[PDB]
């Protein structure tokens, strides 16, 4: 079993992300979310598979999807924002095991990765325990 | 805008069902999931889309996915039980969208539903707000 | 450290009890009320304190508070209804503390316990686990 | 009624706070709390009264308490910090009905404030709607 524990910081009071959509893909016998102690928690039934979270603020017209998994027993992390308004994390999630750019994000296996929005507002993960089958990560809205 | 607001209501102490899963179909302009004064609230763009909640008894072994959404301007919803590993809420919610018989669940455009797994216990979803563009359900996990 | 790990059953589809308020008693180094896994779990540093959950259901004006903790190394568990607006779980924690017959309830260190509100529903607690550092309890609303 | 909605920003991946409190003082008909669209929503029949939540950061060894609620017809808000095991949100919140320094802050009736623990991490709230039923506030963890 792995699971991954993600404490979310959202750095500045411009803009508010909610989260709106949690989600498993079905390798490895599945996944569930779990909320414990305010964080997010993803666990997995083996290494091959992962879940996605969407954030979302109306106010500004803006959102993300973090991906989060383990790869050939390695923990990957990725982060897809300027989504249209057909790019669930259902859609985001399923394209990780398919869509090349995808796919390489994944193998890239990273304990950490940050991206840029339309309007320049980044968003980060780091990973703070990288090895071991209990993972934690900080996701990180700028 | 379409909103459907879910009360869960758990009836027997055997066994406990957790929320492990929340997902949404990409037509219509997508949706999301909000928690809001302890139920669980669907929003979508338009008619035409859905979204699935799964829910994991671990202490039993039992797991269902509920779906909800509004198909050609009226409500629906399903159940789906003795789910597989590979089953997770991001799978099922993409099937009524190709797949025949959850199709058929779909365009039944269902006020009311239940179903039982293997081991007999039920799960039901009532509709109590069934027209207008802000509706109400409950899911009874029996 | 004492635990006290509660599931809450909703077993009819008549009104609607949702969360408004958890609160903790100052004694033995006070404790913290967190969600893990669907459940809501009182943390408290040694015996002789507890915490309060209230629940409101607006649709037909009733509402409750279910109060948990250990006394004399033994858990001990309370329901009161028919409140008041005053009646907060601030206001009703403390009270355990001071007042004769909620002294009295505190003191009987019940592994069960349930009781009928103005309108006949009926409430119950009942610890599955009544033994050691981690104990378990279904909080039931009729 | 007076509704205040809480944004929570933890700004700094140092440390995490998770929140473990929400308590409602006794008058003006009380008021609840509610999670709602990944905010804090405290309801208060009337001006008067408040509500507190606390959040601690075990990882670190800090916490403190944030009051919320309205005064002859004006919001006000209060932080307070370095608690002792003894300082539940439970006792914060009535000793701004007793205690002379508490009191004040309250008739202050404050749009903005903020202060730092013994550490020199700074907690700060700010109401970004300051007047009418319906209050909004940001509440910024440094
Ligand atoms: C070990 C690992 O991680 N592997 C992986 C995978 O996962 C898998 O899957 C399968 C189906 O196919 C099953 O489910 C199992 O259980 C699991 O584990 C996958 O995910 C992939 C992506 O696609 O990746 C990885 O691997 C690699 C190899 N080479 C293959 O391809 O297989
Ligand atoms: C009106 C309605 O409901 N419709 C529906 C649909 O939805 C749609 O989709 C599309 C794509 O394809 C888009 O996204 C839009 O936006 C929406 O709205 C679909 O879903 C279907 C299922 O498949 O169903 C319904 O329909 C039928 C017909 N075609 C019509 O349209 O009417
Ligand atoms: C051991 C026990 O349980 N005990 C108890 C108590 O608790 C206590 O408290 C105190 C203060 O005062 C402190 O905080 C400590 O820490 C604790 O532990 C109390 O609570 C009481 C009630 O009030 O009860 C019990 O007890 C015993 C005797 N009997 C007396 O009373 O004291
Ligand atoms: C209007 C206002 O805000 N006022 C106030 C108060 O509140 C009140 O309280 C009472 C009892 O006593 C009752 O509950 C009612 O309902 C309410 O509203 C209080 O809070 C106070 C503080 O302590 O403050 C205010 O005021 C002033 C003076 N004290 C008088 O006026 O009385
Ligand atoms: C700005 C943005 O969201 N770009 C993403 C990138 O972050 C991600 O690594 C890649 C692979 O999924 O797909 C997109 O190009
Ligand atoms: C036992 C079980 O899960 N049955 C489901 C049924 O409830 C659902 O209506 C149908 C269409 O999706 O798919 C299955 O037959
Ligand atoms: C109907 C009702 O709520 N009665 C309660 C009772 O359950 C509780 O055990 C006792 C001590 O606190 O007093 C209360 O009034
Ligand atoms: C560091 C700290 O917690 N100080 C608090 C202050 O923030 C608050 O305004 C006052 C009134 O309650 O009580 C204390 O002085």
């Amino acid at each position: 079993t792995y699971t991954i524990s993600i404490r979310v910081y959202q750095t500045t009071p411009k803009g508010f992300f909610r989260p709106v959509e949690r989600t498993n893909w079905k390798y490895a016998n599945g996944g569930t979310w779990d909320e414990v102690r305010g964080e997010y928690v993803l666990t997995m039934g083996g290494s091959g598979t992962s879940g996605s979270l969407r954030f979302v603020s109306s106010d500004t017209d803006e959102s993300f999807v973090a991906t989060f998994g383990v790869h050939n027993y390695k923990r990957w992390c990725d982060i897809v924002t300027n989504l249209t308004n057909e790019q669930t994390a259902l859609v985001i999630n399923q394209e990780y095991y398919g869509v090349p750019i995808r796919d390489q994000a994944r193998e890239n296996q990273l304990t950490s990765y940050n991206v840029a929005n339309a309007k320049g507002r980044r968003f980060a993960i780091e990973y703070t325990v990288t090895e071991g089958d209990n993972l934690k990560a900080n996701l990180i809205i700028g």
